[PDB]
């Protein structure tokens, strides 16, 4: 296996970073046995309600999440089986792409937005190839390791779910393509809230009437066409993740043609970033 | 070349704590603050012509080996401040001292293989080496950093430093590891080591070393530099002994856990 079972004595919560999923993300510190070092980690402590065999349920799914090997998706490194289960992984210092794009609503060039879509599409394709449904894809679940390396998190949201998911709980790799389209919309709207004002209980109604999200101001039709095609009522007519990688990489080679913004640090800074924080292959 | 180093501006860094000291500087600690960002990244800071130092600093930023340290940054303001990735375990000298018991045979021999792997790389790229200058990333990954009782005889006599003079320094470093951090020539002070080396039968055999291991140490200390073994030969012989370590002297779940958190560089 690749999952390490931890004890309460070998790690400690020191702060709180946010709530999410069935638990709360707590910045932690890992203390190896017989060592004096403190290693920063991320700790997600679920809710209280479990069951005696729920741990067997969680362990089976935890083993799968500990087996992913892609630079854009991310790996579950450890777990703690207490009254409330605690999950341990590597700490992403920049948080998520949603808040990062919101707080940096200016210094986000065109190249950064298109390359983020390429990397998110690369991670989602890896999940599709491993035949794993995500179901919770969104800008809040795209973590930023370095400003040039994003990673998808929280594997297994009415305004992010496909129509077939809201109507009768149909979750497929094409339903994630819908979630990919909403995630791209949030990035290119600089963190705007989708369907702002329109209550959840009425989203399925407006989708049944042909209302998609508005074209963001910085998106040409070439980018907006891709977003709309991900939101077709026919799931099989939506583009595949392998096709999104190719088209978004095509636009990345000429970013100012496909993104219109008013107003990607040199390898000197990229080598400095990866030597300190991002030593994985890609 | 140019895209391997370019840091400085104290406006981006601060020293915060202490981790021992060194003759050339203090390791301290520190935190790097990227421009326009709110995160604090732990780094190591060595606070000790600028065109001279910068040219040599470029060279230290050009090494690409898992067991050789790259110079990531340097502030040319107060006194040559050096930036690298922070090694939480300190050096291999203190670590072997602090854990001088639960160090199995495989751990000691593989450390010698990795030091020989790093030293060979330095020879491959064409002045020190010691247990104190071997930093520990993880307890499975050691790394050579920073650039009398460790110098070769020709180095002590008249400043002759070659890749074979490092083999002498490699031999003294191996002695320190297998003596669990003992001090070489304990007691003999100031100028005198060169006198005993021209007539001596080398440093004593450590208690845990078989004759096969002590012979390698003896051959590294020959008065003829060209008769000393090559770093490429030390890798092969120490790897041979590592496959049967108890003859000559954790689980992948934990190794993957170490590297996913602290050591994401290739094997
Ligand atoms: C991909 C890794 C994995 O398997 N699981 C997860 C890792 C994280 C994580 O590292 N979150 C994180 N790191 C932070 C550093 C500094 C500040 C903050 C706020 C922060 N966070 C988040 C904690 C909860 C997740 C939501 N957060 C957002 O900002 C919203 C997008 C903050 C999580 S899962």
């Amino acid at each position: 296996a690749l999952l390490r079972i931890l004890k309460e004595t070998e790690f400690k919560k020191i702060k709180v970073l946010g709530s999410g999923a069935f638990g709360t993300v707590y910045k932690g510190l890992w203390i190896p046995e017989g060592e004096k070092v403190k290693i920063p980690v991320a700790i997600k402590e679920l809710r209280e309600a479990t069951s005696p065999k729920a741990n067997k349920e969680i362990l089976d799914e935890a083993y799968v999440m500990a087996s992913v090997d892609n630079p854009h998706v991310c790996r579950l490194l450890g777990i703690c089986l207490t009254s409330t289960v605690q999950l341990i992984m590597q700490l992403m210092p920049f948080g998520c792409l949603l808040d990062y794009v919101r707080e940096h609503k200016d210094n986000i060039g065109s190249q950064y937005l298109l390359n983020w879509c390429v990397q998110i599409a690369k991670g989602m394709n890896y999940l599709e190839d491993r035949r794993l449904v995500h179901r919770d894809l969104a800008a809040r679940n795209v973590l930023v390791k370095t400003p040039q390396h994003v990673k998808i998190t929280d594997f297994g949201p009415i305004k992010w779910m496909a129509l077939e998911s809201i109507l009768h709980r149909i979750y497929t790799h094409q339903s994630d393509v819908w979630s990919y389209g909403v995630t791209v919309w949030e990035l290119m709207t600089f963190g705007s809230k989708p369907y702002d004002g329109i209550p959840a209980s009425e989203i399925s109604s407006i989708l049944e009437k042909g209302e998609r999200l508005p074209q963001p101001p910085i998106c040409t039709i070439d980018v907006y066409m891709i977003m709309r095609k991900c939101w077709m009522i026919d799931a099989d007519s939506r583009p595949k993740f392998r096709e999104l990688i190719i088209e978004f990489s095509k636009m990345a080679r000429d970013p100012q043609r496909y993104l219109v913004i008013q107003g990607l640090p040199s390898p000197t800074d990229s080598n400095f970033y990866r030597a300190l924080m991002d030593e994985e292959d890609m």
